[PDB]
């Protein structure tokens, strides 16, 4: 699994479950092409997005549909979505974990890049 | 000043100075139209991006050019930029502060929204 | 103003108003001696805690009473308080801003340290 | 495992390995009594701190020795340590994960409380 997404809810102190996540790759003409998507599990994780073969060097965008998540909880949030944009680079370690911590008017994201 | 951006550096414990910021607005055709840009000051603040008149209802994207910041400091960071996308002024005019706290492999952004 | 505290609320997108803050200094006997206290303003800021003369070198603990804040708002949060423990002024006087961003089950704190 | 600690490094984008963690319980006389301790693993996690039998309701303090961590990397940090103080409560879910994200002048902590 070269790319994993983990989402946490800072209001409830829980995984953020059933959050839609869309991954895009930047194409030559500077547009964003769909690449992978899924919904977080009961543990707030989304595995199996891509394969080592498919996940080549490039710029990627991970879009997390935070607005739907909060609205389903009856909370009006600030952001349309959370967006994580990064270059995948073969130099560094093999596995990318993109973590996000959600509040209604804030989010934090960190990358854990390991072998 | 209805839109302000403040950026801190979690490695140095300082304002993040000279951080480029580009703001876009979603147009009728659903493309991102350039709206305003600037750079943070010595206090890590960026004022004067827009006016109450021009900051109409819409979906805005605040791009904070974190890679250019870390690279200008000779550090290789993870993200290309921090993106903050939100609907503004859809219940009337508000004042928005977008705050961001930067590390090379992490950032945190929050909004402070007040009613004038 | 050598020690200031600023607190934001990540649920409301607002300053965190009326947050109690207690500051302690580690004494010669290694106990925490009360040093200064106050409450954040309508801007989420707390000024006037101490003076340059009284803010000598030492290990300080800034306790931000987050539970009392969330409970005063009728919310049941996770933490008792946010604690920020640091050595101050050991290379000469500095100005410290302790910022904190609060959610019911999470907080983030950063320091901005400047040289007057 | 009713109490797990996970520590991440926001400068390197990695688990924070070999970080000392001390857990204390608040005793009747308002002092902090040692309760459990350990060092984070290669995955930045510290398991096996306590047992369900031992982890009763009460106020606990998790002290993470961030200062030593940064100094071992040649970085001068701000905090003496990171401190997480909370009440354990039998009402809510069973398992506490205390997560911390470390930078030299900042840290963030969130609780993930699950069944
Ligand atoms: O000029 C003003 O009137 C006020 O501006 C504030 O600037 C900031 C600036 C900030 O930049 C932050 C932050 O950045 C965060 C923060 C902390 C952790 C995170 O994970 C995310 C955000 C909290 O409070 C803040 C305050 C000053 O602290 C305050 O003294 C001053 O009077
Ligand atoms: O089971 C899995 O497959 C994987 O679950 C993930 O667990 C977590 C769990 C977490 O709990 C966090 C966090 O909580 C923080 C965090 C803290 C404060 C912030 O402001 C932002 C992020 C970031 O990464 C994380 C990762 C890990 O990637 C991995 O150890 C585990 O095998």
């Amino acid at each position: 699994c070269p790319l994993m997404v983990k989402v946490l809810d800072a209001v409830r102190g829980s995984p953020a479950i059933n959050v839609a996540v869309h991954v895009f790759r930047k194409a030559a003409d500077d547009t964003w092409e769909p690449f992978a998507s899924g919904k977080t599990s009961e543990s707030g994780e989304l595995h199996g997005l891509t394969t080592e073969e498919e996940f080549v060097e490039g710029i990627y965008k991970v879009e997390i549909d935070t607005k739907s998540y909060w609205k389903a909880l009856g909370i009006s949030p600030f952001h349309e979505h959370a967006e994580v944009v990064f270059t995948a680079n073969d130099s560094g370690p093999r596995r990318y974990t993109i973590a996000a911590l959600l509040s209604p008017y804030s989010y934090s994201t960190t990358a854990v890049v390991t072998n």
